[PDB]
């Protein structure tokens, strides 16, 4: 079978006044993540992985920040349409894995809800989502707490 | 045919007074890994991408660092329990490759001894486990040498 | 059948008086990364996935005292033949603060392929920035990961 595989990353500054929101998920914090919308780092991560699979550039090459069509669209909409493309492109997902990389707030408590968001925006079984959570052992500015990471791995076949 | 794809990631400071443990190889070394277990950087994103490849969570869900047991552990005890969950959920692994990125020491002479304890902690042979040695090219905290980081992809099936 | 995959990671530091070449591209630019080779990031995190995905070590195991990192890069791609694997596809991020990237992204993935012997639409590459953040978001480096998928005939 056509099996293919691909890689995502992205990271954020993480400051006051913006709310924190990964993998679609709403999560209480005093401080949130700086970007164009909803600053989704996990989201981002995963739809950049699921392009590359695709061989179909990335994130920014699809939603620019400038563009009309994706203005107001949050992460899990860019989601659903990277998940369109990939079809259309004769790719089927088989699974998705991933990592958050934050000193602070504790994760866990929140992994099951942003892996049924993913589930839901990929069309895919809950089994075939996983989203894991690190910290950056006090190391750089991720165990600063002065940003989140997110990296992930995709595969999909073509059928 | 139902192939699934993990991946993982784990850095801890480097510190006096500690064995430098990696891949389950103690190197001679003036400092150590810092952790509650023993801190083996290389066996725990292997143990996080197995996990992720299964969609088993990650390795705090699996092996509560707050159990006595987790003080001193043995980060290869703790691959073959992970590699056994991972096969009672039905998954068999086929390869796991990795990379270390440390500034120093030398790991060229004990990276063969770390590709075959994993081998032997996940009943593979040789020829299917990789590790990959790298600088940070003198950048950041990896480059000034105060942790080492190590990233690991892993493919199962499930059977 | 019997598929493998591999992970790749390089980081060079920018640079004067050096030209910037990745992917294979000469871009212009006031700096330039510093290797012993040509230091074209993205073509060693490949080449490092490349030998992950075969079991084969890595790039300073392998390593042709003048070769660029596109004859390293097929010369990878034989190592790989020679033990047997065929390459599926391979998927790439740059990770560069400075400069745009996006004018050079499909000539890269038209150097790799070629030397690679893939179509196409079996070799990505994407690009970001760092947010300002760290040593890459100071522009004092750049770093590339990679990912291949290869099988066992
Ligand atoms: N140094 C860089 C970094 C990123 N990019 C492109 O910008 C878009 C958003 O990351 C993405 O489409 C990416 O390709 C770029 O052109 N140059
Ligand atoms: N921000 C974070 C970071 C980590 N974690 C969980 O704590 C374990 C050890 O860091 C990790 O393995 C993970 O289980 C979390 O819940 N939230
Ligand atoms: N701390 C380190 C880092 C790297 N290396 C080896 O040097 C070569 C160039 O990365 C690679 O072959 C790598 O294995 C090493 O022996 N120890
Ligand atoms: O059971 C795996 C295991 C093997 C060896 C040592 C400790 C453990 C732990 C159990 C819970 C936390 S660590
Ligand atoms: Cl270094
Ligand atoms: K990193
Ligand atoms: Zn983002
Ligand atoms: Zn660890
Ligand atoms: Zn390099």
């Amino acid at each position: 079978m056509d099996f293919r595989i691909g890689q995502g990353y992205d990271v954020h500054q993480l400051v006051p006044g913006r709310p924190l929101i990964i993998g679609g998920v709403t999560i209480p914090y005093e401080r949130g993540l700086l970007g164009h919308s909803d600053a989704d780092v996990l989201l981002h991560a995963i739809t950049d992985a699921l392009f590359g699979a695709a061989a179909l550039g990335d994130i920014g090459r699809h939603f620019s920040d400038t563009d009309p069509r994706f203005k107001g669209a949050d992460s899990r909409a860019l989601l659903r349409e990277c998940a369109s493309r990939v079809a259309q492109a004769g790719f089927a997902i088989r699974n998705v894995d991933s990592t958050i990389i934050a000193q602070a707030p504790k994760l866990a408590p929140h992994i099951d809800a942003m892996r049924a968001n993913i589930a839901a925006d990929l069309d895919l079984p809950l089994d075939r989502v996983n989203v894991k959570a690190k910290t950056n052992e006090k190391l750089g500015y991720l165990g600063r707490g002065e940003g989140i990471e997110a990296q992930a791995a995709a595969l999909v076949v073509r059928e």
